[PDB]
């Protein structure tokens, strides 16, 4: 090895994804969208394959909150992690407020 080799080249443009694979399987990685497993399994539904840590899990489930944001984790109360509810959504109790002078109706 007299001397090596550097140089900057494409990329997953999709974000999220993390560049490793191909759409088509025989590569393991892509720096394209057209090549971009992640842009395809999105627009398509196959949830053909999945692999899950499905054993002994006692709490395995989801939260029932409504905001988008708020990922159903916490508690008003400041005790709990959990919530399926907004008087116990945590992130909901102090938006909460009658008055705010501030207003932006403008949506962009
Ligand atoms: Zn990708
Ligand atoms: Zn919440």
């Amino acid at each position: 090895g007299s001397s090596g080799s550097s140089g900057p080249e494409l990329k997953c443009p999709v974000i999220g994804c993390d560049g490793q694979g191909h759409i088509s399987g025989k590569y393991t990685s892509h720096r394209t969208a057209s090549g971009c497993p992640l842009a395809a399994k999105r627009q398509k539904e196959n949830p053909l394959n999945g692999a899950s840590l499905s054993w002994k899990l006692n709490k395995q489930e989801l939260p029932h909150c409504p905001l988008p944001g708020c990922n159903g984790l916490g508690h008003v109360n400041n005790v709990f992690v959990t919530h399926r509810s907004l008087s116990g959504c945590p992130l909901n109790a102090q938006v909460i407020k009658k008055g705010k002078v501030s207003s932006g109706p403008s949506s962009g």
